[PDB]
């Protein structure tokens, strides 16, 4: 794959819409049992951050040189309040609807000695209302990106998904979906839906060969009027299912110490590219370049243009 | 016990002096394993907030009717906050020094299916110039109190408690220890020292009959200057070692459900007794009432006069 000038990354529009996180980790000592239960004490001694979710998918598509709006709910909280800085400071810019009823989605990783004790969640549904005040910022952000992008964590965030794919692909706009779930009905109409191993086997069972695969995507996309299938297989790289036919990326990298973002980050590579114009297959390509540097990363990360 | 006007409990003025914490709880649901690590994902649904340590030493003193003063160090950070909101709607009159390189103590517990996973601390050391601060606010908030109380939990806020109780037994004040550790000679001078069975084992050994304790307190306190010990013994009640005898007040509560704050609420009350000027034999005496309260009472909690 031959460069892509900067200048020309620089003018991709990629609008993000989907389930925002703050990914927060307490690292900490443990030296005794709890005297009101049979537990660890966790001495934490220091916090660290990362934007989680379509906030993570969004800081990728703008750290490779494209642009990035971000439209999403949050609640009126300190991780909500956490959110908006860190997406000041990595240049996505936020479309923010808010719910004070809503707690911002985080998650919190306890660990001591290297090792995860707990993982504690704080997530919710955002109001009818508030997910319909989204939708019309979607008409009006609409036209304004080259391609959308849906990062689905089944949050809520996403409810209106199967109207807001239909307003963006009569738009002309190439629509990219990250899934959630089995229920897939809901993505019809999609450029790209982008599954791993594990989330394909829930929609159309285990299959029992390259061939059955394949077969398998093909029933999928006519059933579901997908384009192209994005198969992420961990080890064994990642498949396109395209219209035009398939392309195979294996796996560049050998050690893998952290899997968070890994997702995010090939999406987001994808939908970059396309905005900048460039085809599908180097597109893949390099979202798979992206995705062997962030696995050899601790926590959810991001790449540079010069690294792919 | 006959009564104790409510005007005369008014006038108790209490200069409670120690460790400041902030009890967190957060209850929630495990469904499901996390996907990073062998341990399981709280969906945390609701919070709950308690006074801790001092805090809660001195606002056990003013729901018996009695008045209390708090000196203590916190952080610059949210706990922080809310422990001065709490001292707030509390009637405690804050008396506080802030460290910005210091963490407010929170102690937090994490629960699901009524059960304990976790708990997640955040403590640390005052620095050598706060703690020399707050020892001029002691000489200054001294003349203003009835009686100091020593609420220890050994994070640092207690490095000059033996300056401190030269300074009030010079004063004339009645001064108590809550000790922490075993290292006692820091309290010498002491008015009344209250462990329980643990914590005098550490300093004196096992005893072998009621006599052998009965030796091993009268030694401790020659050695030590201190006048009199409470000995708090669960289920044994508790048991006083005075120089004009002793005094036992047996185990009132029969169900004991949770044991946070206990040794607050004895301390707490025999303080705002001695400030109301009531005989310590009394003052025992109630210190237990409010103790066999308190237990049967989820968290750190408090009890009014009337209950006694
Ligand atoms: C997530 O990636 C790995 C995961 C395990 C082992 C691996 O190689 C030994 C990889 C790996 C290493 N180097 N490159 C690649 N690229 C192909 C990809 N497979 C997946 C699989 C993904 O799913 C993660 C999940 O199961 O949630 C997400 C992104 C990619 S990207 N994968
Ligand atoms: C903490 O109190 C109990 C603890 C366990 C069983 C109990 O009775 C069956 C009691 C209990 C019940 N009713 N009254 C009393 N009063 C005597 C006291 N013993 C202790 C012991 C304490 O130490 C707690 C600790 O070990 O940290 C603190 C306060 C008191 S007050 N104690
Ligand atoms: O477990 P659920 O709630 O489905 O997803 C949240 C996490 O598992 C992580 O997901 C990863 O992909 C990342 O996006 C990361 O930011 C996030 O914290
Ligand atoms: O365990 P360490 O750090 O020594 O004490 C903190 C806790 O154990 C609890 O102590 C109890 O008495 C209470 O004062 C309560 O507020 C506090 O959280
Ligand atoms: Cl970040
Ligand atoms: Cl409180
Ligand atoms: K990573
Ligand atoms: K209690």
């Amino acid at each position: 794959v031959v460069p892509v000038p900067r200048e020309q990354l620089a003018r991709s529009r990629v609008l993000v819409v989907g389930d925002v996180m703050l990914d927060r980790y307490w690292f900490g000592n443990v030296d005794r049992i709890s005297p009101e239960a049979p537990v660890p004490v966790v001495h934490v001694q220091r916090q660290e951050e990362r934007l989680g979710g379509a906030a993570n998918v969004a800081r990728n598509a703008v750290t490779l040189g494209g642009q990035a709006g971000l439209l999403c709910v949050v609640g009126c909280d300190e991780p909500g309040e956490r959110i908006v800085e860190l997406l000041g400071s990595s240049g996505v810019t936020p479309h923010l609807e808010r719910d004070p009823a809503l707690p911002t989605t985080i998650k919190l990783r306890v660990l001591a000695r290297q090792q995860q004790l707990l993982r504690v969640d704080f997530e919710a549904m955002p109001t009818h209302e508030v997910l319909l005040a989204g939708l019309a910022r979607f008409d009006v952000l609409l036209p304004q990106h080259d391609v959308v992008l849906m990062s689905d964590y089944a949050k809520g965030g996403l409810t209106h998904v199967t109207t807001m794919i239909e307003k963006a692909r009569a738009a002309g706009k190439a629509v990219l979906v990250d899934p959630k779930g089995d229920d897939w009905a809901r993505y019809r109409g999609a450029s790209l839906i982008t599954p791993n191993r594990a989330e394909l086997r829930e929609v159309v069972g285990q299959w029992k060969s390259e061939d059955d695969l394949r077969a398998r995507v093909a029933n999928l996309r006519a059933e579901l009027d997908i384009d192209a299938l994005l198969l992420t297989r961990s080890e064994e790289g990642m498949t396109l299912f395209s219209a035009g036919g398939e392309l195979h990326a294996p796996a560049l990298a050998r050690e893998v110490f952290d899997v968070s973002g890994a997702g995010d980050t090939v999406i987001a590579t994808v939908a970059t590219m396309l905005g900048a114009g460039v085809p599908l297959v180097d597109a893949v390509v390099l979202a798979n370049r992206a995705a062997g540097i962030v696995v050899g990363k601790l926590g959810t990360a991001t790449v540079d243009y010069d690294e792919l």
